[PDB]
């Protein structure tokens, strides 16, 4: 049908319906008169599977032959998302397959709808992740990513009353078709015991062995033939595990736990033990694995020319000591020449500077965990102090500041400050956030070694974001400056020689609207919701944060609402403001925010003299596959986290490409993205960083604003009465409290310029000529964003290596 | 290469080769360079299994339209071993996947010995439900097999100086090829809760709920493209289950558990709740699916026409009970009209009169997990009892030995009670156990009921365990009768044709010496273990029991030994005494027995004196694929159980079909293998029933046996001392003690006589030509144990079915 979506050739399609029948009676055992929907979706994965296997092996075939240096990417989290139609779209079989389908009388969207996300991450940082695996194989790089495979990703979230709950995501039940498990490379992973100095030096023993089986997951490139692989590691129990009889076996479970769930916590740290093991689970099984590769290539002198380690935050960051540890007690290398080899292998990016976020590992876990990691760590602590010492003479306090050790009511191992000792390279995720790394939190060691910091501007994959997610977009600009911008995306700065051509303009507004219309029916027919596609979508969806400030919207919302009653009959822009995102279980106030936007939509959708201006719709269950949906559909995107609090973002980069403006702080990526754009087509508001810090020091005080802003002090006085709970008139008191006491995130110092830029938006999306001109400049300027640039940036400044768009042969 | 194993056609030849390379690429994503002898095993296996799914979608199609009667055999025990070699025998594929293997540069032996044994039974009831589906696939019956899907089947035995330890059996750690999950055909199974009790009948409320999961592996007939249905339910938590947030899907193991492991106990009963959890799960998930598939052909009264429930012993007991409350609470039936179609339907088969073997749940597990179920048990009673009353009145003691509740210190229900309360028949495994059945045990319901009670002696199935691991043997009988008797054993009574045949004994007795060696040479392959292949090969394999007496065993063992020590330079027929098989794990005595047996052999292997003409090995790890190669190898079968215990057995058949002869007592069913091949071509010895009965009236002194046999006297006497354990003179002194004072299976009392049979043995292997002739008598009598002759039997006088021979098209 339309052509970003590759050829329909006879001979592919006929081969695609015998091959699909084929799955269809061998694979799954049936005939067309029982086969379900599911088993028709099987059989198209099964089918298109096939494709990506002699690319799959020819591509490590080749990484063996021409040996380049090894790309490793470890991470906790892979949020990947559905697989078929973004392995189509790699491959070019999307037409073919649509064609394939129809004729067995089946309609592909539909199959699509049928499979689970692979929802191995919170968030940003592990779709970050999942970005880089599709830009590292489009870009010929010999990438492994490494984590681990969960047998529960991340919840599945119901809202009732209003309320998040939570349900186990049974991801595996049906079988994943995009893995193959890979029994023979079953390493085993060691935990507690104790350490026994010899004459040959340390021995860590009596440990209790856990198996780590890897799972192999294709990554192709785009149209490339480039196949790379993400490796996850199960938790697997030796046979003689415990091995009254029957308790024994049930035991097992305790072994095979470690892989059993994602932590879901997004941007927080919480210090448990089963976490700690995940954390060196992974590491473990990892660096085997690396070593392995790279002896089948006894002299480690070579290792960094071979191996680059990637540390995905802290969370992997024991693979510092653990490779000092493999070097030194097994390979017998001397401490200092270990230490050389490690520092040139690992780079570190840091993706936060929220406090609450920083691993700070208690020394007992670590003791007992892991007591020749601890002592490695230590070792590692003295050397690099003496090193301080002798850079800043005297320097008492940068000493305390500096160490890995922190003292204090229980001693904590600081796994930041563990990564930058341990890594050749550290960088942030955006240019504000780099910098204030440099400034703030990791001055000290800046100023000791400024040569290791970097930036690295986050950016997201144009084929799940663009091509996938929006085909209709993608073909209008590819009728226009072909198709070569899908894997460079710096070539859609062409498109701004076309913000006054009069049929561009119609084409844009014309996808947009269809994109609108087709996710206001996918709302009514799967949660019987009703909307006005002709109002301006105004979508925030990122996990629920005090620092991204839902709440802040919130106020708008009312604001609105408030505005509309005292003068009914005064004309506004329409609005469906839509929100949604998860709340990690075990925070409250991420809880009660929900729990606001709920009852705010159960009163503002039921009032008639509102009418179909304004609607207020929570958005279930935000995941990668609802992105897809929602953010092609978006007019607005509010990226309104206090400045200084998002690292990058990358929500917001997804919506610039998908043609919403933004309404945003001066905060992570906005900023480049501002720059990128022209301040003239970005709606900025708020405090900057400086701003910030200058109402830190004279103490912020959310009663001034309280008592100057006649409308804000509305609105509290609604929440605190309960005209948004009326039966439950307290219910929100503890986030009134919270607002006017305790509010880290100064959400009311940014309220009058947020409603204020919110009236330049609205007035702006009463001219669409003039609102689709703008956004046709933001289309325009979104190539820096790419993940293929990021990607390109840290492998020439970070792991020397150098891209190549060349094709495999096929 | 020979025959039986059928046609090798160029067509069908290239075609293996092709759909071999095809796997190995697209299926196991591997070329032939980084291929491992297991993934050339899975090759083939999907190879061959491709060959089955047609038959297996053609079958089940075939019984809907044709709507028979169908027979579901519940067993919570398949014994099943390794698929590949037997789905071959079955589909006449075994000579050309020998072909396409060789010319593809590989041995079919070697990729057969990779697959693990589906080990999910302990012994012979398990494999006497395996051989049964065989047989009921092969006589063209609409039968499926019901059973758990253990994640663990029977543990792997090791020996750890001399001693039994047990590891898990992780035999799905690779994945299953011969199994289909049918995830869309799961259902909920119910637990504990409470009863209410409302104006339209009982409910059963506030269960906790855990899911079913069924995975199907086909059954092929022999040849007649039959394959029908083994069906394995898997647990699975609910999703909302427990649903702080992290321990509540760690807590998904407890609901998942009730599929973990098979309980490794043989003729033992250990009332565990996970065990009671175990039995409700298969019956509550079967029974649901059975009932769809009736519905889905309102009226029960044809239930019983189209259904048929055997019970393989009181495991799945509660499929009476479950059955009533389904017809009753659910389906709205009478009492009455539930009761007549619960009759009809269900039949039960007993396994064994060992007292401690018998399943007694205590009520107040029925109470707390089933309280539904307890009240139904209670009113079947009632009305049961009030039968027996009103057939014999004033009998009062009748009424409480009959009862289904027992009263003592803790109540208990006797499911074997239930079951002939709630069944239409009964039978016993042999025609010595249906008599004492209806004599001794349930004489009380064979009074009141007469017409329940029948006989269908066990079986085996001539294709595993003639044509498959004998094919010599299946070869030289093929070239004179032809193929016809795989499927018809009587035909077997041709041979006697032969007994005088020169040509025929010379090939029987090579056949034998060829398996001797191929064992001989596995055993030190495998084992480091040397063996003299002109020996006896007198081989006692089985769980290990008291009953079964292993120990009488051992006393001929050191009997011999303590010949050959009194008289060295004395000429003796060379034996290899093998003996081996399971001990449960917390069976003592058993566990004693072994360290025993490896004692032995620690002493005689090594006396120089001895030399090769006495050796004792114990078998290690016997499990279905180790018969399969010891069985053929075999020359004396020692089945040597007090009269009146072994129920039935099965190895004894075996044995017989492979060209061994028996030494065995009157028990089980060796009375009719005595009885089809003559008295004068056994080696019967001991007791009969009737003098243990005798023996037990006058007490059993084992001292008296001691004092009057001097050569019994010297074994106790070395036992006692030390003699078999010189480092710890006491280790044997609870075998002693048992012997001496409490055996239960009078040992002694069998010994002069047994000791006296083995020398008749000795004598007639020094005739070569006269032991082979033997043979001859044995083997070409053995047709009535084939399981086709069991399953006729049970399908026409219990099921009320007529088998087939008819093909289905191909
Ligand atoms: O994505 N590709 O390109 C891909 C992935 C896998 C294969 C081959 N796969 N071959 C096997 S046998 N896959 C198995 O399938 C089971 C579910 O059916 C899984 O539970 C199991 O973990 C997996 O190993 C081939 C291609
Ligand atoms: O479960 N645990 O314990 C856990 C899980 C996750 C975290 C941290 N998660 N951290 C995230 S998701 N960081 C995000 O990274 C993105 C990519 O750079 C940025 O765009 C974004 O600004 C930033 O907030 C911390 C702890
Ligand atoms: O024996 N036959 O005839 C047979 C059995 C199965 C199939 C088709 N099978 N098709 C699938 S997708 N099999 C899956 O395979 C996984 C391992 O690879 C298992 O873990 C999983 O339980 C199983 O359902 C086809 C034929
Ligand atoms: O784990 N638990 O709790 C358990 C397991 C098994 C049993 C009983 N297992 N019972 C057996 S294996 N019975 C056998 O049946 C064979 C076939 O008829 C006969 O040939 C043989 O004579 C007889 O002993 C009892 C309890």
């Amino acid at each position: 049908q339309i052509s970003v979506r590759g050829l329909a050739g006879v001979e592919n399609v006929t081969e695609l319906k015998k091959n699909f029948n084929r799955h269809l009676h061998f694979t799954l055992v049936k005939d067309r008169n029982v086969a379900t929907p599911r088993d028709y979706y099987f059989a198209l994965a099964h089918t298109v599977r096939d494709h990506l296997v002699g690319r799959w092996i020819r591509t490590q075939q080749h990484y063996y032959e021409k040996d380049p240096k090894r790309i490793y990417y470890l991470s906790l989290e892979f949020y990947m998302g559905r697989t078929l139609q973004n392995t189509m779209v790699n491959l070019a079989l999307e037409n073919a397959c649509d064609e394939a389908t129809y004729q067995l009388g089946l309609d592909m969207e539909e199959l699509e709808e049928i499979e689970e996300d692979a929802g191995l991450g919170n968030g940003g940082l592990g779709r970050l992740a999942a970005c880089f695996l599709d830009s590292m194989a489009t870009l010929g790089l010999a990438a492994y990513g490494y984590g681990i495979r969960y047998e529960f990703g991340i919840f599945n979230q119901k809202i009732c009353g209003g309320w998040q709950m939570e349900e186990a995501d049974d991801w595996l039940r049906y079988g994943n078709p995009w893995e193959k498990a890979r029994p023979e490379f079953t390493l085993p992973v060691h935990f507690y015991g104790r350490v026994e100095h010899t004459s040959q030096g340390a021995k860590w023993v009596d440990t209790q062995v856990v198996l780590a089986m890897p799972y192999d997951t294709p990554v192709p490139g785009y149209r490339n033939n480039v196949v790379n692989t993400m490796r996850l590691w199960s938790a697997k129990a030796p046979n003689d595990f415990n091995l009254g009889y029957i308790q024994a076996v049930l035991d097992r479970n305790l072994a095979e736990n470690i892989s059993r769930v994602l932590y879901p916590n997004d941007n927080f740290f919480e210090g448990k033990e089963l976490r700690l093991k995940q954390e060196y689970f992974v590491v473990a099984a990892t660096l085997q694995d690396i070593i392995r590769r790279f002896k089948s290539s006894t002299n480690f002198d070579a290792f960094p020319d071979k191996v680059a380690i990637q540390l995905n935050d802290t969370h992997p960051s024991l693979a510092i000591p653990e490779l000092m540890r493999v070097l030194v007690d097994l390979e017998r290398l001397d401490w200092d020449k270990a230490w050389e080899v490690t520092v040139k292998t690992c780079a570190y990016t840091n993706h936060t500077v929220l406090p609450e976020a920083l691993e700070r590992w208690p020394v007992h876990l670590l003791e007992t965990l892991l007591p020749r990691h601890l002592q490695i760590i230590y070792e590692i602590n003295q050397r690099f102090l003496n090193r301080v010492a002798a850079a800043f003479p005297g320097d008492v306090d940068r000493l305390r500041r500096m160490s890995l050790v922190e003292e204090g009511a229980v001693k904590r191992i600081n796994m930041a400050h563990l990564c930058i000792a341990g890594s050749h390279a550290v960088n942030g995720v955006a240019r504000i956030h780099s910098e204030i790394l440099k400034k703030t939190i990791f001055k000290d060691f800046y100023e000791l070694e400024p040569h290791k910091f970097q930036n690295k501007t986050n950016g997201i994959t144009p084929r799940r974001w663009l091509v996938l997610c929006n085909p209709g977009l993608a073909e209008i600009i590819a009728e226009r400056i072909g198709e070569e911008y899908i894997s460079d995306l710096d070539q859609l700065r062409k498109l701004l020689s076309y913000v006054d051509d009069e049929a561009f303009i119609r084409d844009v507004a014309k996808v947009k609207q269809e994109n609108k219309l087709k996710f206001a029916a996918y709302l009514e027919r799967e949660y019987k919701v009703h909307i006005n596609p002709n109002s301006l979508f105004d979508v925030q969806v990122k996990r629920i944060h005090e620092y991204k400030r839902q709440l802040l919207n919130c106020l708008h919302v009312i604001t609105l609402y408030n505005r509309i009653k005292k003068e009914p009959n005064k004309f506004v822009v329409p609005r469906t403001v839509m929100i949604g995102g998860k709340a990690a279980p075990g925070y409250h106030m991420a809880k009660m925010i929900i729990k606001l936007i709920t009852a705010i939509g159960d009163v503002v959708n039921h009032d008639p003299v509102v009418g179909d201006r304004l609607r207020v719709i929570f958005l279930e269950n935000y995941r990668v596959s609802l992105a897809e949906k929602v953010i092609p559909a978006a007019d607005l995107s509010e990226q309104i986290s206090t400045a200084g609090t998002e690292a990058s973002g990358t929500g917001n980069m997804k919506f610039m490409l998908n043609g919403a403006l933004t309404i945003g702080t001066m905060d992570g990526a906005n900023v480049e993205m501002a720059e990128e754009a022209g301040e003239e087509n970005f709606f900025i508001f708020g405090m900057r960083v400086e701003d910030v810090d200058r109402l830190d020091q004279r103490g912020y005080n959310a009663q001034e604003y309280y008592d100057r802003i006649p409308e804000l002090r509305q609105i509290i006085e609604q929440l605190s009465s309960g005209f948004f709970s009326p039966k439950q008139p307290d219910l929100f008191k503890d986030i009134v409290n919270m607002l006017m006491h305790h509010d880290r995130f100064k959400v009311f110092a940014d309220y009058e310029e947020y409603v204020k830029c919110q009236e330049r938006v609205s007035a702006l999306y009463k001219n669409p000529r003039e609102w689709t001109r703008m956004v046709i400049r933001n289309i325009a300027t979104s190539g820096k964003f790419s993940s293929d640039r990021t990607i390109a940036q840290y492998a020439r400044e970070i792991w020397g290596v150098e891209p190549s768009r060349q094709r495999l042969p096929a």
